[PDB]
């Protein structure tokens, strides 16, 4: 099942039962999660800005006819955190590391909380959700979020798609890391069923792999 606005600019596809993935077109693409839980919806990532971000949440709530609660910022570039004001005008308590909440305010965008430590688990209803810093990649601060229920781990810009052969803007990378914290998230979990990265098709570890192919 696929979701679309009349413009196209936002859709939303369903991975499982309780989890979906968002896309907006910036035109370029970004993922990021819907999660479907008893007591309201969980996001991974909001949208380029606040346009778009006030567009999917809008769509969602009608979809699901609940509130999105809670989105986790995996990191401080406009294509996680661009709608940071609709969030906190709407109550949604945006979760992030507190270097991702000082890298935000550094680049011209509202706070988030700056709760997440190192590893963080949470729970919205029956729904588990990992957050995990991994190292310097993409950027100084991003962390990858895993669903232990359904092994699927939530790359985002630190892992390239099956097509990608750039690895995007590395003025705010740390290229040598980079391979070295993919190799922390590989070693942390173990059994990987699927893998959504920042922008492109959902696959599997494979993906991981990949990327550590570009930085070769
Ligand atoms: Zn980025
Ligand atoms: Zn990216």
């Amino acid at each position: 099942t696929v979701i679309k606005n009349e413009t196209g600019t936002i859709s939303i596809s369903q991975l499982n039962k309780n989890v979906w993935v968002h896309t907006e077109l910036g035109a370029v693409p970004s993922n990021g999660l819907v999660l479907n839980t008893s007591k309201g919806l969980v996001l991974v990532d909001s949208s380029w800005d606040d346009k778009l971000t006030k567009e999917l949440i809008e769509m969602v709530e009608k979809k699901f006819q609940k509130r999105v609660t809670d989105v986790i910022i995996t990191h401080a570039h406009a294509d996680c955190i661009g709608g940071i004001k609709t969030l906190k005008e709407r109550g949604i308590k945006a979760h992030s590391t507190a270097l991702t909440a000082e890298l935000a305010k550094k680049n011209g965008y509202e706070e988030p909380l700056g709760d997440l430590q190192t590893v963080t688990n949470l729970k919205f209803g029956n729904m588990k959700v990992e957050t995990f810093y991994p190292g310097k990649g993409h950027t100084e601060d991003n962390i990858v979020v895993w669903l232990p229920q359904y092994n699927i781990l939530v790359g985002g810009c630190l892992v390239k798609s099956t097509s990608a052969k750039d690895l995007g803007n590395v003025a705010d990378a740390y290229v040598n890391e980079w391979s070295t914290s993919i190799e922390n998230v590989l070693k942390r979990y173990r059994n990987i069923n699927a893998v959504v990265p920042g922008h492109g098709e959902v696959g599997d570890k494979g993906l991981l792999l990949h990327t550590l192919d570009l930085l070769k």
